[PDB]
């Protein structure tokens, strides 16, 4: 038992929206002053500078208009189903999309026949020139070249289908200038392209419509134009779908003809079969169904309106991420499918719908990494191939990489890395020096960050670890991922020295770092924890002995003293050495999360506690905003008190109107790492695995009622209850897993 999100007034503007989505679609969904509004967003729609274009905003309004001054007014987020609901008095809306299918579709029920136009709004009717500080939402950032221009969408008239829009992207992308700037042309011709001619779009389509001609306004700031439909005569039902189509084409007849075969499948004689999507419809509330049994969290005086505000929130988060499920790129942590109009984030970067920080197909990977990590306790297990599809299209880019630079096999992934596998090309350098090293980022902040890449490789060993998942089409990607650190870290080495591992016959990671916070490492802690916890995993799941090898060549992870304001403290250190501080990242901790080395029933806790308590950075850099994993630590050490301060803090109601729309932090609104972080935080307060243990309640405050089910290792689901501090109930599947429970509460 929980609660769906309930407005009873209609909404200001585009910021007080509602996401609704399904299978690789979001929409933000507002009423204002009388009209519906729709944003349109799909994964995957890069445009020719790599910026995730929105594919349009949709207009409806009813004549006569129920819902101007209306009584009765409700827009509701149907959680169980999946769908959004807006009615008053004699009229109910209803939109949802196809979890199967990239359709939306709009249903208007009224009691007595409406008249009902629906209008398609585009900002990209025409060329718009990239201004000062746009460049932020594609590759070029702070430097786009001067002439650098959103090219305009392809919209046009021509059954039931209506209105065509699309856009195209021409031959020449930012992926041939990377390739030119960081050398790689070489080796162009066996790159993988995902920019070359991608094109994306699709048909409106109405039964009872005709055209009433284009129109031209202003949103937010944003000049647009607007096609309009009207139905030619009032009546009691009205039905719209939306029908898309992605895909890179020679041609754009080969695009529209793929399209056409997607509105076919709803439309066989040219008209909307309701027999057909009644079945869409069905299934789809049934996916969603599925969705809401596979793990929750849940509550049973204003201590409980605080649980029950992060329990929902935790929820509809959960929501968010499930409209992505099925993505051929992730769920982005930068706004992810519900961005919405920039001005209401800053007035200082008010640009276009399509806009946000830290780019479209450019992909941070520490941020990346915080949407996903939840998804495996949440049994979302279905939609985390979205993000290793992301880096296993790319395994052979990335290789080339490693190639070219230095002779040498494995990938190199860069931090912030672009859906093409090379750097960013702004943060690659543009006006850097020419006898540079051209594998390496010209760079402060980014030089040497190659180590993320082990958290995806982990996650995909994990879904086997706890859903059984075929990982098969991952292995080279895992292999040729750990292939890179043994190869490069001998290289570097033996063109320094004599030796090419240390005394101890172990690897020098050298220069290193410790995320983006300790630069030019030897030995960072976080990237050790790396190696070792991948190895010792994926050796699990390999005979191969050339893996044990390099499992003995990792050294151990570096430790030091720390005076107490006397006391000195044993933690976990940084690196072995570090030239300079560049970030508020605390990598020190990474061995608690993600490599789980130090945490609860494990050894040597007294060290870890100690490293977040002490540690004068980690101190400073404490915090519950966006991407900071405290929430995390504190959960992964038993920390209660800390736990439940953080995790109040991280998941209590954003700033706008929908309550999970956190932001914008130090990314962008809304916030999924945000959201990503949060998850994982009020998770690991509940369940923590350990060896084949599974700790229940290691960090859960005994006065937090809480009713919940999480999947642990080997297909294993647990659901229980805490009631006055009293574990009530206990349901665990298989059974023969009850006995690797152990209840931790105090």
């Amino acid at each position: 038992q929980h609660a769906n999100v309930v407005w009873d007034t209609p909404s200001r503007n585009s910021s007080e929206s509602m996401p609704c989505g399904g299978g690789d679609i979001g929409m933000n969904i507002w009423v204002e002053e009388g009209d519906i509004l729709f944003y349109l967003s799909r994964s995957g729609t890069f445009d020719e500078n790599n910026c995730q274009l929105k594919q349009g905003r949709f207009r409806l309004r009813l004549s006569p208009n129920p819902f101007e001054d209306a009584k009765d007014f409700r827009q509701e987020l149907k959680l169980i189903d999946g769908y959004v609901e807006i009615s008053a008095e004699g009229t109910q809306v209803q939109l949802w999309a196809d979890v199967f299918h990239p359709v939306v579709h709009i249903e208007v029920i009224n009691d007595r026949p409406l008249q009902a136009e629906i209008f398609y709004e585009n900002w990209r009717y025409q060329d718009r020139l990239i201004r000062k500080g746009e460049g932020q939402q594609c590759s070029y950032k702070w430097a786009p070249p001067k002439g650098t221009m959103t090219h305009a969408d392809f919209i046009s008239l021509e059954d039931s289908k209506r209105l065509l829009f699309y856009h195209r992207n021409a031959e020449e992308t930012v992926f041939d200038v990377a390739v030119a700037q960081q050398g790689m042309n070489e080796v162009k011709s066996q790159m993988m392209n995902p920019l070359k001619n991608l094109t994306f779009g699709g048909y409106l389509s109405g039964e009872n419509l005709e055209y009433i001609g284009t129109s031209d306004s202003v949103y937010a700031g944003t000049d647009y134009r607007a096609w309009g439909f009207r139905s030619l005569k009032a009546s009691k039902k009205h039905h719209f779908s939306v029908v898309l189509h992605t895909e890179q084409t020679e041609t754009v007849t080969q695009w529209e003809q793929g399209l056409k075969t997607a509105w076919q499948r709803i439309a066989p004689q040219g008209k909307i079969s309701s027999k057909v999507v009644s079945q869409d419809k069905k299934q789809t509330r049934l996916w969603w169904n599925a969705f809401w049994q596979r793990s929750f969290i849940e509550t049973i005086s204003d201590a409980k309106d605080a649980l029950k505000e992060i329990t929902r929130n935790y929820t509809l988060f959960r929501y968010m991420l499930g409209c992505n499920a099925y993505g051929s790129v992730p769920t982005k942590f930068n706004g992810g499918l519900f961005t919405f109009d920039p001005c209401h984030i800053d007035e200082k970067q008010a640009f276009t719908p399509d806009y946000r920080k830290w780019g479209g197909g450019t992909m941070t990977a520490q941020n990346q990494r915080l949407v996903y990590w939840p998804m495996l306790k949440s049994g979302d297990f279905d939609m985390m191939p979205s993000q290793f599809n992301f880096y296993n299209r790319m395994l052979k880019n990335a290789e080339l990489r490693s190639h070219v630079y230095w002779q040498h096999e494995g990938a190199c992934f860069c931090e912030q890395i672009e859906n093409f596998g090379l750097p960013n090309p702004a943060e690659y350098g543009f006006k850097r020096p020419a006898w540079f090293d051209k594998g390496l980022e010209y760079n402060a902040w980014l030089e040497y960050e190659w180590d993320t890449i082990l958290e995806f490789c982990q996650m995909i060993l994990e879904t086997k670890n706890y859903a059984g998942a075929d990982i098969t089409p991952y292995l080279p990607l895992i292999e040729s991922s750990l292939t890179f650190f043994d190869e490069h870290y001998r290289l570097l080495a033996s063109r320094r020295g004599r030796k090419a591992l240390d005394g101890d016959g172990h690897l020098i990671l050298f220069p290193g770092s410790a995320c983006e916070t300790y630069k030019m490492t030897n030995n960072a802690s976080s990237t050790i924890a790396a190696l070792r916890t991948v190895l010792e995993t994926y050796i699990k799941v390999c005979n191969n002995e050339k893996w044990q090898k390099m499992l003995e060549t990792i050294p151990p992870v570096p430790l030091r003293y720390i005076e107490v304001k006397p006391a000195w403290k044993q933690t976990i250190s940084p690196a072995k050495s570090w030239e300079r501080i560049n970030n508020i990242e605390t990598p020190q901790l990474y061995p608690v999360f993600p490599w789980r080395i130090y945490g609860v029933g494990k050894e040597n806790l007294e060290i870890a506690r100690d490293t977040y308590f002490y540690d004068p950075d980690a101190l400073k850099f404490r915090s519950h905003t966006g991407w900071k994993q405290d929430n995390i630590w504190a959960a992964c050490l038993g920390l209660t008190e800390e736990a439940k301060s953080l995790s109040l803090a991280k998941l209590s109601d954003g700033p706008h109107r929908f309550p999970a729309f956190w932001g914008p932090g130090y990314d962008w609104t809304p916030d999924h790492n945000w959201g990503g972080s949060g998850m994982i935080g009020l998770q690991e307060m509940l369940l923590q695995t350990n060896g084949t243990q599974i700790l229940l309640f290691p960090a859960w405050p005994k006065e937090w009622n809480v009713h919940f089910k999480l999947h642990a290792p080997g297909n294993t689901t647990v659901e229980a209850t805490l009631k006055d501090g009293k574990v009530t109930i206990l349901k665990v599947s298989p059974e023969s897993r009850k006995k690797d429970i152990v209840i931790m509460i105090e």
